[PDB]
């Protein structure tokens, strides 16, 4: 979700911006074959 819609629809920036809006996270990217927005 959050832009991570598989290896043909992998919007890392959308995920990153989603993750950065959550207190305590620095960023994010698509993981698990493009299907998971992973925040860090």
């Amino acid at each position: 979700g959050f832009g991570c819609n598989g290896p043909w629809d992998e919007d890392d920036m959308q995920c990153h911006n989603h993750c950065k809006s959550i207190k305590g996270y620095k960023g994010g990217y698509c993981a698990k074959g493009g299907f998971v927005c992973k925040c860090y």
